[PDB]
Formats: structure tokens, C-alpha cells, sequence
DNA sequence: ATTATGACGCT
DNA sequence: AGCGTCAT
């Protein structure tokens, strides 16, 4: 009854953008715009990995972790940006740079959650409040929510896609009642007025266009988000939950692409999100832990309490590097070559982040993998990070690390390293 | 030879 | 702490 409670006390945002390394590209580009475009990174082997493609080239069958010349099959005209390559490494500065100017815009408007290179979660529920009180009670014009979706809508008593998407904004408008300053559906439009004019600035001062979804917390905000892509937003009210989730495979849920969600659908022999609702949060405690089962049990209802957190800049720095195959280093000097490849540019992004947001790191995370492990990391170490110097932390990286050559002979490295990655990570203020 | 990251959970 | 999971 009137006890239980709904999960429709916040009102939350993500925000993410549309074919984020190719929209980078193509600004800096003109001649790919508007064309089949993909980014790729490296070139000798089958020309290259695919980590990006234009919804133009998506039209073709071309997709992430393709190879270039396979989507070269697929679409014979795809142009191709590279990734910038430093110290025998693929170098993604021009990215994380791009990421900065969306994220200081957001940051405009409400405190973020970074949640990757591209994406943002926003807690907009006191912006809402604050725009409520200015409105003080005249409806929201449609011409307010120009780039809206309302999933769910219409519905009952139409061959365009423009025109399904305004019929089902009017039946949304036309049933709000904005006489009530705590009503929810309410407080989610608002907050649907706000990210049109988020993703407005965003475009208006980067070149950027991007997706958003609107809804009660950051699960179904990025659920949302995904509906309509790409330069479109999507509205998920909580009343949209049940229709929703009744034909929404599990994996679909973030947290649940994986073996946890595999375990969901096997154990309890279902296959949507909905289907969760006929058991007891007791039930989902027993076969998937405590916390996951209170998570599922409420989750499976549109009821989710993650909190959007503070935090703008990445609580790591990183540099990795595979050696697929023949490239796997074999000898010391090898390995002690691209140790200090990997530390000078940890240095370079290290001492650029100690200008830029008044702090240091204080410990240096070293991992590496080893032929024949089909894990990503074999082994992980840390020592301690005192000087933003690369042939130091380069050094040290390899103290850490030199015992685990199985070769007598200290010149080669047995077995070889196919992996190396250096990360800083516990930050202090300075 | 599906690469380069980055956050959070478990024990 | 070191590892595993899930993610973009
Ligand atoms: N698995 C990956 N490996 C390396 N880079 C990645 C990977 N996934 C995503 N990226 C990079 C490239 C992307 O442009 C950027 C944003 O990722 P993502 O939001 O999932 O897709 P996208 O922005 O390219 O297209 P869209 O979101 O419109 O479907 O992050
Ligand atoms: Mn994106
Ligand atoms: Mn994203």
C-alpha cells in the first residue's frame, strides 16, 4: 500500500554520447562527415581494430572489434580515422581531452558521475525542484521537449517516426497534472525539459550531438538512454517499468550482461527482467547472495538506490599494451624498453593531472600476462609511487615483476610477456 | 590477434 | 592486497 515504497524519490540522468571517437574525429575532419566512418587502431594486422563506428557505416553491418579489412567487405567505401600512435603505442589523449569539454558542460548544469570516456549520470532531482518554483504552475509545451521520447507511448487509438514520437509526447503531456509539486511523472519531465537544454550546450559548444535517458536512477537512465540513439533522449517513467521489462532480456540490465545474469536465467529458468517479480527477495538472497538478491528483488520493480557520486575526474590513471602472438616480448631489454615506454607516458598524463586537478598519486600498480593464461592479468603488484619520474616507476615495474621469468638465463624472458600495463592509482590533494 | 582502459566486489 | 567481474 501507501507504505511501499516506489522508488521515484530522485530524478536521474545519463547522458552519453552518440559514436563518441568518431564524432572527435569528424569534427576535426569535415570530409567524414556525414559518411561510413569507423575509428580503427593499429594497421599491419587486418588492418587494423574497429573501437568505433558512424551510424551511417552501423547502416552496413560494420561494428566495434571488427577488423578494418572485414568491414572493408562489408562496406567497401568505410573511411577510417587511426588512433594516434606515441612511444610505439596507441595514444587516446585526443579522446580523454574531447571528454573534458562534455563533461565541465554537464558539470554546468549538476554534479556528475564520470561513468566512462563518453558518459555521465546526473542527479537532477534538486534542479527539477528549482525549475517547479519558477514554472509555478504552467504546463510544459511540447516545444520544450523538441528531441523527447516517452517509452510506452502512444498507446490504444502514425507511419512516421517524427510523428509516433510527438503522438506519444502529447498523450504524456496531455495526462500530466502539474498542479502537484511532488508528483514524479511531473518532476521526470522537467527533468526531461533540463537535459534538452544540457544537450543543446553540449552541441552548441563542442560540435558533439548525444543520447539521454531520464528516469528515477541510473539503471533505468541508461536503459533509457539506449532506446533511441542516436541525437535523441528517452523518457522512462516508472509506470513504463512493468511493459518494459516484461519482454526485456536480463542481460540487457547493467550488472547483469554477464555470469551473474547467465546465472539469473539458468537457476530460475526465465528469461525476462519482469519474470523476476514472482519471487520473494528471500528467494533471490539464496541463489544470488544477499546483496544481489535485495538488488534484483527491487530492481525487477524499477527500484534502484545507487547514488549519483560526486565525481568528475577517473580515481586511476593507466597505460597498457598487448603483444599478441609473435610480438610477445621474449628477452629483458625487451620487456625494460616497453616498461619505459608505458612509464613516459604515465608520466606525461600523470604530471598534466597534477596541474590540472591539484593532486598526486601515491601508488603504482604493475600487471602483466604471460603466453598460455587466457586470463587478462596473470599477475598484479604494487609498490610505492613517490617521484612522477618514468625511468624510476620504469625500474620499478620491473623489480616487481623480474622474478617472475621462469628462464634460468636472465637475458630471456620465459615464458614471454604478452601483456604490460602501469597504473597510478590512491590520490592524495596537493 | 576483440585493444585500451576504468570502477567496484570478494576474501 | 591480489584477484575477479562487468563495463565502455
Ligand atoms: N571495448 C572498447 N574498447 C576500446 N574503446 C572503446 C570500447 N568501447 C567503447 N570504446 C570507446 C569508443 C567509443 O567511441 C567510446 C564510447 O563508447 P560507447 O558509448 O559504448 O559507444 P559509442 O559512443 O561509440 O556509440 P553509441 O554510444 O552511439 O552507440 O568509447
Ligand atoms: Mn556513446
Ligand atoms: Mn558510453
Amino acid at each position: 500500500g501507501p507504505h511501499m515504497a516506489t522508488g521515484q524519490d530522485r530524478v536521474v540522468a545519463l547522458v552519453d554520447m552518440d559514436c563518441f571517437f568518431v564524432q572527435v574525429e569528424q569534427r576535426q575532419n569535415p570530409h567524414l562527415r556525414n559518411k561510413p566512418c569507423a575509428v580503427v587502431q593499429y594497421k599491419s594486422w587486418k588492418g587494423g581494430g574497429i573501437i568505433a563506428v558512424s551510424y551511417e557505416a552501423r547502416a552496413f553491418g560494420v561494428t566495434r572489434s571488427m577488423w578494418a579489412d572485414d568491414a572493408k567487405k562489408l562496406c567497401p567505401d568505410l573511411l577510417l580515422a587511426q588512433v594516434r600512435e606515441s612511444r610505439g603505442k596507441a595514444n587516446l589523449t585526443k579522446y580523454r581531452e574531447a571528454s573534458v569539454e562534455v563533461m565541465e558542460i554537464m558539470s554546468r548544469f549538476a554534479v556528475i558521475e564520470r561513468a566512462s570516456i563518453d558518459e555521465a549520470y546526473v542527479d537532477l532531482t534538486s534542479a527539477v525542484q528549482e525549475r517547479l518554483q519558477k514554472l509555478q504552475g504552467q504546463p510544459i509545451s511540447a516545444d520544450l521537449l523538441p528531441s523527447t521520447y516517452i517509452e510506452g507511448l502512444p498507446q490504444g487509438p502514425t507511419v512516421q517516426k517524427e510523428g509516433m514520437r510527438k503522438q506519444g509526447l502529447f498523450q504524456w503531456l496531455d495526462s500530466l497534472q502539474i498542479d502537484n509539486l511532488t508528483s514524479p511523472d511531473l518532476q521526470l519531465t522537467v527533468g526531461a525539459v533540463i537535459v534538452e537544454e544540457m544537450r543543446a550546450a553540449i552541441e552548441r559548444e563542442t560540435g558533439f550531438q548525444c543520447s539521454a535517458g531520464i528516469s528515477h536512477n541510473k539503471v533505468l537512465a541508461k536503459l533509457a538512454c539506449g532506446l533511441n540513439k542516436p541525437n535523441r533522449q528517452t523518457l522512462v517513467s516508472h509506470g513504463s517499468v512493468p511493459q518494459l521489462f516484461s519482454q526485456m532480456p536480463i542481460r540487457k540490465i547493467r550488472s547483469l550482461g554477464g555470469k551473474l545474469g547467465a546465472s539469473v536465467i539458468e537457476i530460475l529458468g526465465i528469461e525476462y527482467m519482469g519474470e523476476l517479480t514472482q519471487f520473494t527477495e528471500s528467494q533471490l538472497q539464496s541463489h544470488f547472495g544477499e546483496k544481489n538478491g535485495s538488488w534484483l528483488y527491487a530492481m525487477c520493480r524499477g527500484i534502484e538506490h545507487d547514488p549519483v557520486k560526486p565525481r568528475q575526474l577517473p580515481k586511476t590513471i593507466g597505460c597498457s599494451k598487448n603483444f599478441p602472438g609473435k610480438t610477445a616480448l621474449a628477452t629483458r631489454e625487451q620487456v625494460q624498453w616497453w616498461l619505459l615506454q608505458l612509464a613516459q607516458e604515465l608520466e606525461e598524463r600523470l604530471t598534466k593531472d597534477r596541474n590540472d586537478n591539484d593532486r598526486v598519486a601515491t601508488q603504482l600498480v604493475v600487471s602483466i600476462r604471460v603466453q598460455g593464461d587466457k586470463r587478462l592479468s596473470s599477475l598484479r603488484r604494487c609498490c610505492a609511487l613517490t617521484r612522477y619520474d618514468a625511468h624510476k616507476m620504469s625500474h620499478d615495474a620491473f623489480t616487481v615483476i623480474k622474478n617472475c621469468n621462469t628462464s634460468g638465463i636472465q637475458t630471456e624472458w620465459s615464458p614471454p610477456l604478452t601483456m604490460l600495463f602501469l597504473c597510478a592509482t590512491k590520490f592524495s590533494a596537493s
